[PDB]
């Protein structure tokens, strides 16, 4: 009766070791992009997730734990 459903995904970003991360929510999709600056090779990753129907893109939040886990989440409609 009192459930506040949440969509959530987590990404282990430790191995990639991104110097920059971007979380971009658009057209029922969350797009996570990471870049690792060349210490000779530039490296980039992009990972996309389909959102449950009805999710408000302005309510998508994200954070990076000390242990290198990127969490992205949003309230369910």
């Amino acid at each position: 009766s009192h459930t506040a459903d949440r969509w959530r995904v987590s990404l282990d970003v430790n191995h990639f070791a991104p110097d920059e991360l971007t979380v971009k929510t658009k057209d029922g999709v969350v797009e996570i992009t990471g870049k690792h600056a060349a210490r000779y090779i530039s490296r980039c990753f992009t990972r996309k997730y389909t959102l449950p129907p009805g999710v408000d893109p302005t309510q998508v939040s994200s954070s990076l734990s000390p242990e290198g886990t990127l969490t992205v989440e949003a309230p369910m409609p």
